[PDB]
């Protein structure tokens, strides 16, 4: 099932969290960046070795392995940072490692392997449906020695953070040779290149999101760049962004499993301290049905996340695409309505900022969205299912 | 079937809203979003005061008082669901709570003193207030649970306890709250007008609703009763009589609450179906997408089944006193947030990350409606007392 | 709201249930036709002028008028047709009273507003999607003095009554000077026409609905019938379908709200009568939460139902549509949820013949496809909301 | 991880159900659908009998048992799945309800006698037998209510009481009951075996759902009690074990029952899709239409959902028994049945008409998952179980 080595990892996880990381969120939690904890407490995880844990190919765990960690990693809003395990650098670093070339890496992969620089990605776009990733049309244009980019992105997660130093950008490159699906490129773009200007913060409910700070809408004005920046090559786009987003939804939903476990915890503890109408809450069957419910929830889609981990072990993430959809699905709507719950229990507190619960629900409702839309997922799922059940009578 | 004098004035607030209200949204908007989480910004800018001149000029205002309007509360329901679609519209009418409700409660209630004390200014506009019963401590959806402190010595009554979510506290014009606390007796709650300028209130902290501050109706706040001393004729009505007035004043609270969302639906679902036919995804308008077009209808649905119900309400109140309605008031109470939260859910969802965002007024509206299946009373709470007062219902039949 | 005369007829009608329909349930529910009950209380019921409601230029009653009687007929599964109110004799009745020739009137109308004969709407093909009314492919052709007809039709209900005599067809009149939307038309059928045959009953959950029976698959062979048969025009059979089909939808519904109150009255009796875990049932606040929510549906429904009776009555079914597509897909979901809940609080007793809940399911279960599937009506709406968006901008 | 044994008698199993089962399905059916309501036909067909002679020699008999097949429950739970695709399956290898929990209560607590006598004969499928606990009189969710009165006599036992919703007593092979009554006493209940033909024992009447009567496994029926006698020898275990050993059998029951339920979501969905692709509605097939498709998308991670969760329960009971893994089952149970409800009721939906009709198998599969929201326990007392169980557990960690 977990490997040895995935046992005695989850193991020290675990303690580090109950000893250092979780006796710092009263501080952490009572300007872009990060408090001096924080940095203190990756320093003492790096020593221990526990970092980067979310790569197989250098911390030696599977993705089974991985989820259970990333699971617990998801009970605290700073946890996947302190082993260097959060978005967008998980998704970011990947890219690089699997299709990045000799210079590429040694440039920008070490870097935020070891923690010195932050990164973005770059995709979405204001004025166009960017749900089709078909329909970017953040031009990027070919002379001799190097590219010419122009357009609008916005939702940059982490641009504001003054350690963010370099971009990855999705792009058009228009080609009359190539065909439509074959139109869009990848390419490495540094924060501090002339033309890249950085306009505005956006908000999630009226969060701006600070401490991973934040999400910013950046133009592209006639930026410049070495022809050495593509990444892999000239069409390869959207197979780069499949590449990068399979593991980034699946990282998401595995840390959602562990919000859905701290919500139902702070459920219970709510639901046995007041007494309305001569009995505790849970005492009201309504509020214990909610409770049972959640249960059944987190047990459902903990498994589903496992058995999709458990395909990109045996099938590559591209072989997984299938069970990531449906991930992908399940998990973000079932929690959010774990959160709702909670929520609705702990009454006006609920919706206040003396809970984690209000910004757990935030996060939750833009996973509906972000790494797309629960729609979108749907319709793969489907096309997928009549593939399959056609074969089934072949 | 409305009267003659409602068709009037709903038509003349259709006229300005379209033509004041409406211009000066984008506005008083760039206001808001600037002080938005402000440490120190609790009023409202120039614009909003004109605004409320030129109505008071017009007559278009105190429009949800019967005794004063001479409307129907049929005939505010459609006037109030008009007020919904614009989240400063309510105070140009003078029509927002807690105002609304507090002003109820000195007119059923007051005395002449208190009446010429409070109730005047308050229908003027000149001050505003905040209503005082939930506390942090308990469980205050049962409102018997309630533990602030009021004690009598002869001429006065003395004051101590916390209470939370008062709405509006923040706003430099609130110079009186109306709180409700435990007077013990044999054989226990009361209600008490509490100035705010009194020796011993403390306003702690504003409380925020997932990370909104609420600045432009600012806001709500956590206030200390340390002691306070208030005159013995500063009581509403009489000892004993707390839940009684709090049903008084929260039936139409309930139900204006509920006409205005009406009316925050029918603008989700507008700005639902402009994004739907301005974005191309798949080769396709977002509106051909069919999942995306089964959500404008059952919106549509939706917006029906709620209007009329607010209206049975209203007519209820009309007929019965909001005593009699209390019923119909619990099943609007429960049907409408829910239903319209679900609708702004789908209308974000078709916006994609802007949905989210600071670009639409969405955000807020799904923030505004989810509080709304907890102030005034949680659903669970009204679907509670619709089960006995069915049970009821159904035994007397038998 | 409701007219003077409505409002007597009501209070006619109230009596009469209580006195003798109701009385009489016990026998009717402890063989395609009608004990002989049944005629007598037709007969007393003709006496008293209870005749005939549904039909405004006899009845005298405005649609309104009649909602509030046809809820009060829905509490009882032989009630409509005592008044002579059943569907689908009333759809039938009134497409005839609407497009029929005089002699087509003196055949066919007046028999059936007798009660004397019965008749059946044959529209849905099992070889073709029929919820699309342009896929029907029942052919009729035309020569000098005849009309002759081939194709098979199913689902059509009532033919199983030996009272059934006549049948309104709709059928495809290929005309290639005509457009794609009108190459369809609706002529009369005699049931006993040489080549007509009656093949199978179909069942409904297994319940064959002998009472009102039943639901027949309908060949037609070559039949022959004189051109003086063909209802209004040749071309207006989608016209002449809606013109049916918007009182029929709208019927339909306004008995399911007296259906429905008859479910949550079960429910009640039944939620006291049974005590479990040493509380009765209503005092579990989950049973409890079901009563409520049942009676927030059936007054959201009933009013919706009135809202679209006003607008027929001021407008016409026309000009009603969009009202009538509301209640539709409205009614018959909810209804359909609060039967399953009451089946849930009776416990095995709710799927089994001691109680009419089993039935009402069914009869809910089947109103989300007869006359228009859900799916269908839905995205008329959207297509009419998106219209009536559009409107208010201009 | 599926074992070796489990993996081989897997692939028998399918190799028996493509080649011997399924193609035997048509006539099948044709001899269900002709006696499906019928006064006096329980039993079955004589291909059901050769298909199970065939079984026997391949040895694909009694799967259901560990202590008889050599297989564990994550074993079986795959095997189980299979034969839910088809409604004479599970009868064919000998793994019918409610047989199956029958002969595992005699198994685990039977004494040498009783075993002999009653056990044997069911393992070799010569006899049927039925479960008799429910009672019409009083709310038999709550097994403390049953009235079913068992006195005592020095040599044997008297039996009074009205039982329902006996499943299988209609078929002429069911000779043998288990009966659950109370047995009064200080400081309640008893599981006692009755043969069928014991003078005093009446079948009063077959009950329908929806009005099918399920002739096939013929089929449901009250049962009276009338004076009955049995010897002592006849009570499983001891007296006052009722509750204990209803636990025992119904355990695996519940989680057999959801094993099979995977196939059936598994068939609609099949069905659902054939059937999506067949029509044209609008100019396009029913899977173009997006509300369709995301049916069939919802299908499919519903039974993802469901089989992991079936299989984690089995997991459970092989590593803890039946009585530690009460939470899991308890789980499953809840949520197996509603899941592939909601997946068939979208499956009749795609169908139109043809849905509801003879011409499906939906129309049945339907009725059978809502029975199972309320046979072997009602989800509201599973979901009571599992909130009393959550907040223990909850408890516990802190
Ligand atoms: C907190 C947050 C962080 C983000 N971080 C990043 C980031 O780091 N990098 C980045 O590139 N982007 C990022 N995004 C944005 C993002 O991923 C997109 O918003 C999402 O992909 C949808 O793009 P869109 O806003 O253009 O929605 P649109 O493309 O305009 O579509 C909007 C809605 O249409 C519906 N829809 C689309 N197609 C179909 C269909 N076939 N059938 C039925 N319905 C359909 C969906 O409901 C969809 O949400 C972030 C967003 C949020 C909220
Ligand atoms: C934006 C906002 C503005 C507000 N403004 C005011 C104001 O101006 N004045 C004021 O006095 N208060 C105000 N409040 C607060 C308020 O009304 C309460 O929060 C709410 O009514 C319940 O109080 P509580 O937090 O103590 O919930 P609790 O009493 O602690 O109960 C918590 C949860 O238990 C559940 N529950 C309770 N009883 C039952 C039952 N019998 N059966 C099943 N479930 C049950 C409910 O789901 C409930 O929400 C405001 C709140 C918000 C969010
Ligand atoms: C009890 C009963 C009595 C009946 N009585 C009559 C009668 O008297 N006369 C008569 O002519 N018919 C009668 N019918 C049948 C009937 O009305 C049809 O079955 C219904 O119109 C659908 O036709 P169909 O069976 O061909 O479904 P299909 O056309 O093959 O379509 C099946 C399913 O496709 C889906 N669908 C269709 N279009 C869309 C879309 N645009 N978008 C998304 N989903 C879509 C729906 O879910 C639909 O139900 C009766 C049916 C029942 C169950
Ligand atoms: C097809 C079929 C086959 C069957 N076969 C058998 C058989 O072989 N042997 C046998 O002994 N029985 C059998 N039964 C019947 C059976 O199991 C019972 O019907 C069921 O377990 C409950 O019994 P009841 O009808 O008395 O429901 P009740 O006990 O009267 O309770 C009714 C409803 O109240 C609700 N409820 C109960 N407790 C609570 C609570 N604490 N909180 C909230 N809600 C509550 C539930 O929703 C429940 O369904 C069969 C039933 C069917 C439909």
């Amino acid at each position: 099932v977990q490997t040895r080595k995935g046992q005695e990892v989850l193991i020290k996880v675990k303690h580090f969290m109950k000893q250092h990381i979780l006796p710092a969120e009263k501080e952490v939690t009572e300007k872009w960046g990060k408090p001096l904890v924080i940095d203190k407490l990756k320093e003492m995880a790096k020593v221990e070795g526990l970092w980067n844990l979310f790569l197989p190919a250098v911390s030696g765990l599977s993705h089974v392995d991985y989820a259970l960690i990333a699971e617990e990693t998801g009970k605290c809003f700073f946890a996947p940072d302190v082993f260097n395990c959060q978005a967008p650098d998980t998704g970011n670093m990947e890219v690089l490692h699997l299709y990045g070339s000799e210079e590429q890496k040694k440039q920008w992969l070490e870097p935020l392997l070891q923690g010195n620089i932050t990164s973005c990605f770059c995709m979405t776009e204001p004025d166009v449906a960017s749900s089709d990733a078909t329909n970017i049309e953040c031009s990027i244009q070919r002379d001799e020695d190097s590219y010419v980019i122009n357009g609008k992105k916005w939702w940059s997660s982490g641009a504001g953070n003054p350690k963010c130093k370099i971009a990855i950008v999705l792009g058009r490159t228009q080609n009359t040779s190539l065909s439509r699906h074959k139109q869009h490129s990848m390419i490495l773009v540094p924060m501090n290149t002339p033309g890249v200007k950085i306009i505005r913060p956006l908000s999630v409910f009226g969060y701006t999101d600070n401490f991973h700070g934040g999400h910013f809408e950046i133009h592209f004005n006639q930026v410049r760049v070495p022809a050495t920046n593509l990444i892999l090559g000239e069409g390869r786009g959207f197979e780069i962004s499949q590449g990068r987003l399979g593991p980034g939804r699946i990282h998401h939903c595995m840390r959602t499993v562990g919000l859905a476990e701290r919500a139902l915890q702070i459920m219970c503890e709510r639901a046995t301290q007041r007494i309305a109408f001569k009995k505790k809450l849970y005492a009201h069957e309504v509020v214990a049905h909610w409770i049972a419910e959640s249960r059944i929830a987190i047990e459902k889609i903990r498994l589903l996340t496992l058995k999709a981990a458990h395909s990109m072990d045996t099938l590559g993430s591209a072989g997984a695409k299938k069970e990531i959809a449906m991930i992908k699905v399940a998990a973000p709507r079932a929690v959010s309505k774990i959160v709702d719950w909670a929520i609705q229990v702990c009454g006006g507190a609920g919706v206040s900022q003396d809970y984690p619960l209000a910004n757990m629900y935030a996060i939750t409702r833009v996973l509906r969205l972000a790494d797309g839309p629960d729609e979108v997922h749907l319709s793969a799922i489907a096309t997928m299912e009549l593939r399959d059940q056609a074969k089934r009578l072949t």
